[PDB]
């Protein structure tokens, strides 16, 4: 069947079905007590979309005015109107994603990819690490399946980022519901290397450094990434890439990155990994499933629709009660998780512009962007715009029209668009 996204109108009447009010997954935590239910919406299966600020851990939790690229407005995105304007920003960029068809299969990987459930007399049953549950007068009226949900931006309300819900899950190969926080409007700037521009013909070299906007499907679409790595319970978040050594380290240290994001980027600095580490990795992977093969698959003697989810998400063989890692299929996939699907090879499929290394040099200030304007951007070709002439990422270019300068007091305060 065909992978689809659903279309809503932010005052939709709830139906319980793909419309909710959800109470946050941490709704346990003590930070979080008494926050929600908050207006949900399921774009697609398993996939759900809330129009609030991201709120509900420690760095998270006050969105007041106190990085030197953030913007705060702690008002932003409180209205009815702001809130249907953002639903229809997200819908939009997970449309262009589905547009090409490496978009769509990691959307359908989130979708079908789900944790892998607990075991209770023999079945695969639900806990709160593979649904969210629908909230009405203080009475939970169900639970419902979601592998991921989409919020709205934190205190910083230009910057992005993806939560696994619970932690032993997410590197033990288990998997975990994952929450994202994403801003459709608010982007951060980065420079890049570039000659394709009006420029004066006295000049030594056209080849100097250009301001950019990114293209929020690319911003999504990272995220996306770290949520597959956290449903298959692959995450290298407690790790870190010592650009000096070569080497994996658990410390950080003066040339570091965290290897979660080194992978999810992509590009020319994933791409001097030693076979050292990617032997590793893989073999930790491997280690891991074929231990909740043996110790949980295997004590599975009930039949039911998440045992299927469970197959199709884990390459195995072998009958009810004697299940086998199919290795060699376990280990494709992985490949393709970890190393064919980061941020770069998206990019370059969808001809958009990325920087080159996920550090960036200097900060730039954020801009906003209605990109619910047709003519500013287009789901199937974003910002670069073939009519327009834009084949080599002209529309990109921060200096066009529809990326508008934001005016910011010297506490990074909104103040307003100019």
């Amino acid at each position: 069947m065909k992978l689809e996204i659903n279309k809503f109108n932010y005052n939709d009447p709830i139906d319980g079905i793909n419309v909710i009010t959800m109470r946050p997954p941490r709704h346990s935590d003590k930070i979080n007590k008494g926050k929600g239910p908050f207006k949900a919406f399921q774009v697609i299966k398993n996939i759900w979309i809330v129009p609030e600020r991201y709120n509900f851990t420690n760095n998270t939790n006050d969105l007041n005015i106190p990085e030197a690229d953030a913007i705060y407005n702690p008002n932003y995105l409180n209205t009815p109107s702001e809130k249907d304007e953002f639903l229809q920003g997200v819908i939009k960029v997970l449309e262009r994603i589905k547009s090409k068809p490496e978009g769509e299969k990691l959307l359908e990987l989130i979708s079908s990819s789900i944790p892998l459930p607990l075991v209770s007399n023999g079945a695969l049953t639900l806990s709160d690490n593979e649904t969210i549950a629908y909230q009405e007068n203080n009475n939970i009226v169900s639970n419902l399946q979601a592998n991921l949900v989409i919020y709205g931006p934190g205190p910083d309300i230009a910057n992005n980022a993806t939560y696994g819900l619970y932690s032993t899950p997410i590197s033990n190969g288990e998997g975990t519901l994952s929450e994202v926080s994403f801003s459709p409007f608010y982007l951060k700037p980065f420079d890049e290397s570039y000659g394709n521009y009006r420029s004066l013909v006295n000049i030594v070299n056209k080849f100097v450094k250009r301001e950019f906007a990114p293209d929020p499907a690319s911003t999504l679409m990272h995220e996306l990434v770290h949520v597959t790595h956290n449903l298959y319970g692959i995450s290298n978040r407690n790790f870190y890439y010592n650009f000096d050594t070569g080497k994996i380290e658990t410390s950080r240290q003066q040339n570091s990155l965290i290897f979660e994001e080194l992978l999810t980027f992509g590009g020319i600095d994933s791409k001097a990994i030693s076979s050292l580490i990617i032997k590793k990795i893989i073999e930790t992977a491997k280690n891991n499933y074929t231990t909740l093969i043996s110790e949980r698959l295997n004590t599975v003697t009930v039949e039911n629709d998440l045992l299927k989810y469970i197959k199709n998400k884990i390459p195995v063989q072998g009958r009810l009660g004697n299940f086998k890692l199919d290795t060699a299929e376990f280990e494709k996939k992985l490949n393709t998780i970890l190393f064919v699907l980061n941020e770069s090879n998206l990019a370059q499929r969808f001809s958009i512009l990325v920087r080159k290394h996920y550090l960036k040099e200097r900060p730039i200030d954020p801009i906003y962007v209605n990109i619910l304007d047709d003519n500013s951007y287009s789901t199937l070709e974003g910002f670069n715009i073939s009519s327009q002439g834009s084949n080599d990422f002209q529309g990109q270019l921060l200096e066009s029209s529809y990326f508008e300068k934001i005016e910011s007091n010297a506490l990074r305060a909104f103040i307003k668009i100019c």
